[PDB]
Parts: structure tokens; sequence; C-alpha cells
């Protein structure tokens, strides 16, 4: 019969809770674990503001919606587990403005932004109404062969990964032999599908967020009715060992003299942890780094990937009014986004809300990167109170009577705010420092590998999105998961549930 | 004689005073200005922390040190006119600690840091130590030229500025006929060299930190004793009119159905403030792209350089000791700075308490780029009190006794640690919303000539370092707003006081 073993799980988000889940389905004779847990809230970048408690007085600070794709399968297969409320989510709407350089779009208009330089601005006029087309011929090819084979495909993407997508479109991708365009015309594409600066990032990153995005299949997308946080709650609740919450692990370590399975430690608060047989770390990249690991003897290259590896920061700032104003008054009766140069840059309507006529959350902002930086430096764990002036409340008013100025004033929006909000900069959470992982160039091809190398004689592991080739999304936390689980059975060689791992769990139980 | 005019300044940074100081000393007959500044405080990104008003007990969370080159005389004159206090800065001291991959650095030692392919790491072997030598080479032809005349040296970088630093090494500069780095050379650069993936930014930006860092005059180097704070002190007081505080702009204006000289506004709190001649904004760009600046007109690429135009990161962190163990245990007696991969990345050894025997500061952490938004998320406005931990302060500690375990031990250096400090990160604070510009490739070459475009008519100014081509120094600000005053006296054809500015403040007064 099996040993007693014991591993340790760090961090209670999706992933931890995934290999938690594998391993009490497994049912391993004489196998335990701990899950530890920095935070006094369990499930990470899955997190539902609720409001109040009234059905629909939420939003989605984390993970939000799905597109149900081949690549997505293991997650909807986590979603009918665990027998979530699933309903359709809009990516595109009906009627929603898009506000560029203060003018509307207008359907077979040339230039309707003005940009061009027909009309007194730099975007080439072969470019300004072409960013779709032009895009799908740099990022086409690649999504192609990604929709066939996601992994083959991601293979032949990583021959061309030592570029950024403004590298690519700058030089005709790698041998010259593509259109090349000029600073301006990259500026727009840029500006046009999104966030400011990203084309400074990986071509990779950019062709796998067009893949999950706009994907060749044409995918209906869903979210959870009552918010993500009902995933996490059922998840939760099936454990075998509840999460350790308010445990913050500050470091890591093997002891290699000694001969027993169980000889990995952590310490929390200065207190040692042992007799773990292997260690999974779930945590962003950026709370392991600030572990002490030399109890690991990593290798400096997978240290540098930890230290070094991009993440993206993203920002979020959903109101409340007293009726859905977008709605009745707009006519956006079916979600989607609006999307703007203005410092909101994206106004998402809630697809959970469509039926209200009372109270209701629009997510107001939705940003990335620099924008995300530039919204979060407004958004204080403590907002000012009404002695005060809110500066980030008011913006987002004015921005939005801005990009509804077709039917809406600012007077309008402001009287139907019900002076309820709330907003989260993902790289302000010290638990997370950062939004999800969005690599640079180079990064996927060099760095990437040595993240995923074997440590500490193949008992240690570093798991989550980061450590997959799906960033930003759960997908890549439960590949993640899955595929250490794996690791970690062939590491002690107990066949009987390796081989059940591959019958229950290969497409997700 | 004059007719009465009135200029309004939006912010009261180094920028905007100085525009005031220049103002006051030409006595333009008639001619006033108001100067609005958001925050209570004035000053900006010069902003001395005092934890007590003992002489030395401070640290610097903006500016703190001078480097003495040419292209800085401006700011030395403004040190001169002002009366301020200098000391000498030492920018490398004895007997600092580098720390990286665990292993400290030894001269005359192959491979100190163990990183190398030889000795079981990425780095290559030609390269490891060589990293000064190939930067030299990479960054050499252009700190000369920048060197010798520092605008005509910029116009010829200008011809590279398409590229990441990262992008010149990787192919060789722009045909291909310098050395070719792969990408785990090319990250221990960087490693050596700056900020984590701050390669991944402009090849010019790159070179021109690399002539204010390691400049070919070899200069000294100077801090204000008593902290740069003593600077604004200093120009608030001479001010003809004083600045408004709690004033923050949301929307400038002009009426050009107007026939008066006085045709500009500007919106604080809902409330238009009309009459003035001509407006300096010299706010950091990002808290310029949040007021409504339609009544401007401005051109379309002239605003998305205000949205776009890249800002690096930056967060400090320093702490207090009842001794000063760095001089007194670890002999590092004349400032300095070390550099490691851990995550404080750099600890910098205050220049100005060297001979006292108590209580001093130390500044322990200095980051920039990721490294700074990975502390930064650590930094809170109300830091967590002692019924729980403070994880920031904890992690410091850890990281100086790794840094330091040459003489110190975690529980001496914890021992003589206060139970005082403070932190700051830059890209948190609403007024600024990032440290300060740091261009992407061809941003320079293609944004910035837009953003410095005449607008209004001639009577709207973008003002402030990234309206500069040195950025990230106060001699940014200064030249910006000289030459936003000089261009506010031609455009109004005062040709006696434009000769005045000419004679008295071309190099500065
Ligand atoms: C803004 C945003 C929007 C998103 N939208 C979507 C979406 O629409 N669809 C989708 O599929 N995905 C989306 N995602 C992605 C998804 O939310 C994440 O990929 C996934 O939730 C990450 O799970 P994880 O377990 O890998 O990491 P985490 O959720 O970060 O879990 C790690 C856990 O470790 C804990 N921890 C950190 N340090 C320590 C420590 N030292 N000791 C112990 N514990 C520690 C943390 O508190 C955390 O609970 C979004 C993500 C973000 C940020
Ligand atoms: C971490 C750090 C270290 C540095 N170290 C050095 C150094 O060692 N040596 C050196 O020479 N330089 C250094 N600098 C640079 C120097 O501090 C800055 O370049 C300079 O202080 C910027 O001055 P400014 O007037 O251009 O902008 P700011 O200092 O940002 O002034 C702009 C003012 O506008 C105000 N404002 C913002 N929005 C509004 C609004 N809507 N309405 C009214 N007012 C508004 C702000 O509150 C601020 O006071 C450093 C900078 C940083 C961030």
């Amino acid at each position: 019969e099996l040993p007693p073993r014991k591993v340790c799980i760090v961090g209670a988000g999706v992933s931890g809770l995934y290999i938690a889940m594998i391993l009490d389905d497994l049912k391993i004779p004489n196998l335990t674990y701990d899950i530890f847990e920095s935070s006094s809230r369990t499930g990470g970048r899955l997190y539902t503001h609720h409001f109040t408690d009234a059905k629909h007085d939420y939003y989605d600070i984390g993970a939000m919606r799905y597109p149900d794709i081949p690549s997505m399968k293991r997650t909807f297969n986590l979603f009918k587990r665990t027998g979530m409320p699933l309903i359709k989510y809009y990516l595109d709407g009906e009627n929603t403005p898009q506000l560029y350089n203060n003018h509307f779009f207008a359907k077979g208009v040339v230039d309707p932004y003005m940009v061009s330089v027909a009309n007194g601005g730099t975007v080439p006029d072969d470019v300004v109404d072409s960013v779709g087309e032009k895009l799908q011929q740099a990022f086409g090819y690649y999504k192609e062969k990604l929709a066939e084979d996601f992994d083959k495909g991601f293979d032949e993407l990583m021959l061309v990964d030592d570029m950024t997508t403004r590298e690519y479109l700058k030089r005709g991708g790698p041998k010259g032999e593509a259109p090349k365009y000029d600073f301006f015309a990259i500026q727009w594409m840029e500006t046009q599908n999104t966030g400011t600066n990203l084309f400074d990032q990986a071509f990779s990153e950019s062709v796998i967020d067009s893949f999950d995005f706009d994907n060749p299949t044409k995918p209906e997308w869903y979210c959870i009715e009552g918010g993500t946080s009902l995933l996490v709650d059922a998840m939760k609740e099936t454990l075998v060992h509840k999460v350790q919450n308010n445990k913050r692990v500050e470091a890591i370590s093997i002891d290699l003299d000694a001969p027993d399975d169980g000889n990995m430690s952590v310490k929390i608060g200065g207190k040692d942890y042992s007799g773990y047989s292997t260690v999974f770390n779930t945590t962003a990249l950026g709370c392991l780094d600030r572990m002490d690991l030399r109890g690991l003897n990593l290798h400096p290259t997978q240290a540098d990937a930890i230290r070094c590896l991009h993440y993206d920061n993203s920002t979020k700032v959903a109101l409340k009014f007293s009726y859905p104003w977008w709605i009745k008054d707009c006519g956006i009766t079916c979600g989607g986004a609006a999307s703007t140069d203005l410092p909101l840059r994206t106004c998402v309507y809630p697809s959970y809300n469509l039926g209200d006529t009372g109270e209701a959350v629009l997510l107001a902002s939705y940003t990335w990167s620099q924008d995300a930086t530039r919204i979060g430096s407004l958004v204080k764990d403590a907002p000012p109170q009404p002695p005060k002036e809110d500066e980030l409340v008011e913006l987002i008013l004015q921005n939005l009577a801005r990009l509804h100025a077709e039917h809406m004033t600012y007077e309008k929006i402001k009287e139907a705010y019900t002076g309820v909000y709330h907003a989260y900069c993902w790289a302000n959470d010290p638990n997370v420092g950062g939004a999800f992982a969005l690599f640079g160039p180079g990064q996927f091809s060099n760095l990437y590998p040595y993240l995923m190398r074997p440590a500490a004689g193949g008992k240690f592991h570093i798991v989550g999105e980061a450590s997959s080739v799906h960033h930003a999304w759960i997908i890549g936390s439960l590949e993640s998961a899955y595929t250490a689980v794996y690791q970690f059975l062939y590491k002690y060689k107990m066949w009987d549930y390796l081989r059940l791992l591959l019958e229950r769990w290969q497409y997700g139980l």
C-alpha cells in the first residue's frame, strides 16, 4: 500500500483549488494536502464584487467572460462539473458607440474619426479604415494554425517570438516579405486593437489575444449568472481539506540530505511547515519572487524568468445607476462594449441585467497597460468621502457623457448615478502584483522554458496562468494545474493513479 | 505701454515655479499670472519626506542627485540663484555589495555570479563579465556626440529611434554591422544596466540614461543638504503671485470667436476662470489627458502623444535605524549604492549622513519599471498597523540581510530598525500617474514633435520634463519652461522682453 504522503498547495486561486479538486477525485490512499492562502479571501483573480445581495447587483473584478472554443474545453468542463449557471455573454451588442478624436463611428464612411492624412491627421489613408483587414493579414496564418491544433500552432508561432507586434508590422514579418507599416499606421492599429503601448510586447501575445477575442470559429460567449465567485464557492465546498487563509508563504525549501519523500518545507510567519513530498506554487510570479527560494537551488535562468516575465496591468470601475439608462435611453439593449480614446477606454454593458428596469450596474471603465495604471492612480483602498470630490467618479461621469452624447447629457447621467461605485487596480493588489502574464518579445521562446524546468529533483512546480501558453484565462490556470498533477504522479510512480488521471481528467472532468 | 495681460500656469512643480520665476524677473508691465496646483502640496516631483525636524532625518522621494555636466548647467544655475546648500553626492562609494544569483561580486574573477554557460547558466561566456564594454560599444558613439553638442547629438540619435535597446542589440544596429546578441546576453545586459524590462523601450532612452549616469566627462555629483524641497521653498518665497493649492484644472479652452488677447479659460471644480492670454500646462501627461481639451482643438496626433507617450514607474522605500550599521559594521563609509537581483534591486546609502553616529535613514529600496510596480503593490496610503505584519518591511529587512550578509545578520538589522519607515510609488500618485517619461521605440522621432506642436494659435503650451529631450531630470523641466516663455513673448511680439529673456536666461539666471 502507498506510504503516507502530504503535499503543499501555495495559493487558493482557481489553480490551487483545481489541484485539490483533482486529488480529491482520485482519492489516493494515505495522501493529504495543505492549502495555504495569503489572503483572508479565497479565489484570487476569480473575484465577484457584490454591492448588495440583490440578484444582479454585482460586477466581476477578475474573470468575467468565456468564449466557447475548443482550446477552452477544460474550463467549460469545470463549469459543468460544478453546476455553474451559464448565460449568454454578448461580446458585441447593438447600438454601442465608438468614439475616437471626438467623432462617432459611422459605417460606409471614409475616415469617420477624421484621423487620416487626407483629413489633417497622420494615420495613412490606406490604413485608417482597414485595421481589421491588415491585422488579419498579420495574425491570420497563425490564428488558423492555432485553430487546427493549439500546441502545434504555438510551436510554429515561437519561430517569430523574437519580435514585438510593432517590430513585425514595421519590418514586414521575419523576412520582410509582408507589408511594412510606418509608425503612425502601427499606432492606429494598436489604438483600435488593444491597450496603450501593448504592441511593444510580444507579437505572439497579440496573435493569441486575437485568436481568443476574434476566433475563426466565431464562437458563442458565456458568463456565470450571479458572478464568477460562484465557481470559487462550488470548488471550496467539495474540498477534503479546507483552505487555510491568512497564511502567506515566505520561503520554500527542500532538504536534499534527507532520504524521505517528505523532505520539503515552507515558512509562514517565521514558522516552518514541513513533511511535504511536493510543493505546488500557484501564485503570480511577483509574489513568488518575493519568497526566499534559496532552499530550492533553482536554475539561475528559472530565477530570471520569475523576476522578468512581463505582466500587464488591468483596472475596472463599476458604477450603480437608479435605472439602466444605456438600455432605456440609448437603445443598447444587448450588452457588448463601447470603445474610445477617452481615459475610460472601454465601457462594458452587462449581459446579466438586460431585463432589469430598476437599479443597475455598469462596468463603466475596463482598461489595460498604461491606461489601467493611469485610472489605477485614482483608485484608493479607502475612496475619498463626500466632504471631498471623488476625481475618479467625476472623470467617469464626464467620459460617459461624451461617449453617450448621442442620447445623453452629463446632467442626466450624473442624476441617475446613485453615488455607489467600486474600482479595482490589479497591479495594486499585494497578492498578485499585476493583472496577468503578457510576455515581452523573446520571453515565451527563451525564458518560459526555464520557468517550466523541473526543480528540486521534480518535487517543485510553478503553477498558474503565467505557467501556461494561455495567459489571462482560467484555461491557462487549469491546464497548468493538470500538468503539474501529472508530473507529481509520474515522479512518485503511481501508475494506477496516473492512468486514472488520464482516463478522467485529460479533457477535464 | 503694454495692455494688461494675464497668463495661467497649470501646476506648481519646478516647471511652473520656474515660469513664474522668469516672469517675476523680467517684470513685464501690466502682466500677471495665476498658478493653480491640484495638490495641497507644492513642488510636485520635488518632494522631501522629513521623518522629523532633525537635520538629516529625511529622504528625497522625488529628485535627489545632480551630475555636474554641461547639459545640466541650467539646473546648477537655478541652485546658485536660489542659494541651495550643495554637498557632494557619491554615486559610487566604497565597499558597496553587489549580489546576483546569490553570489557577491569579486574583481578579477571569471563569472563571480555563476550565471554563465560555463557555470550552468545561460549567459554567454563572452558576455557575462563584459556588459560595460559591450554597452559602451552600443551607446558610445552617440554618447560622444551628445557630449559635444546635446541637440546635434540628439538629432543624430533620432535616426535610430525606431529601435528598442533590445532590437538594436539583437540586430547589430540599423544595418546589422554591429555585434548581434542572443536573448540571454541582452537579458543580462539589462539586468546589470537598468530596471526589469526597460530594454524593451527606446534605444535612444537607454543611450541618454547612460549619457547621464556614465558621462564621458566623469563628473562630480551633488545633492542638496536638507533635501530637494529646500529648492521648492526658495522658489515659492520669491513668487509675486502665490500658488493656489487645491485647485485641479479639469478643462482648458480658447474662444476663437473672441478678438481679445485674453480669450482663454480653464475650469476648476465646475467653475470657469477666464481672461488668459496664454496657458502653460505643466502637469504630467496622464493628468493632462484626463482634462477635457476639446476647447483647444488639438491636432489628433498631439492628442495621441498625450495619451500614448510612455512613462516609467519608480518606487522608493526609506527605513530609519538606531545607528548607521552600513557605515559602522559594513565599512560603507562613502555613500554609493548596492545593486542586486533581489526585489529591493537597489540600496542607496545617503551622502548627507556620513558623519552621523545616531539615528540614520537608509534608502533601502529604489526601483523602476516592473520592479517598482511590484514593490509599489505593497505600498499603502495607510500602512498596516502592528496588530498586523507589514509585508513590505519584512521583505526589505530580509533583502537587506542577504545583501549585507558579509557583515550583518537579519537579527541585527531588524534589531537596529526603529519601526519607522516611509515608501512611495509614483505611479500611484493621482497628481502624476507615473514617475517620468521614458519613451517607447519611435516615440521621440514620431509623436514627440506633435506633442510640441503649436496649439490654440500659439497660446497653449505643454510644458514639463516629458516635453523635453532630457526626461527624468530637473533640467528637462527647466528647459521646457524656458522655451515656452520664449514662445509666449515671441507670440505677443514683446521684443524688449524677449531680448531681455535671452540676455538674462539663455543659460539660466
Ligand atoms: C482583470 C482580469 C480579467 C480577467 N478576465 C478573464 C475572463 O474574462 N475569462 C477568463 O477565463 N479569465 C479571465 N481572467 C484570468 C483569470 O482570472 C486568471 O487567469 C485566473 O483566475 C488565475 O488563477 P491562478 O490560480 O492561476 O492565480 P491567482 O488567482 O492569482 O491565485 C493565486 C493565489 O495565491 C495567493 N497568494 C499570493 N501570494 C501568496 C503567498 N505568498 N502565500 C500563499 N498564497 C499566496 C493569492 O492571494 C491568490 O489567491 C482575468 C484576469 C484579470 C486580472
Ligand atoms: C523617482 C524620481 C526620482 C527623480 N530623481 C531625480 C534626480 O535625481 N535628479 C533630477 O534632476 N531629477 C530627478 N527626477 C525628476 C524631477 O523630479 C522631475 O523631472 C521634475 O521635478 C518634474 O517637474 P515638473 O514641473 O515638470 O512636473 P511635476 O513635478 O509633476 O509638476 C506638475 C504639477 O502639476 C500638478 N497637477 C497635476 N494635475 C493637475 C491639475 N489637473 N491641475 C492643476 N495642477 C495639476 C501636480 O500636482 C504637480 O505639482 C526624479 C523624478 C522621480 C519621479
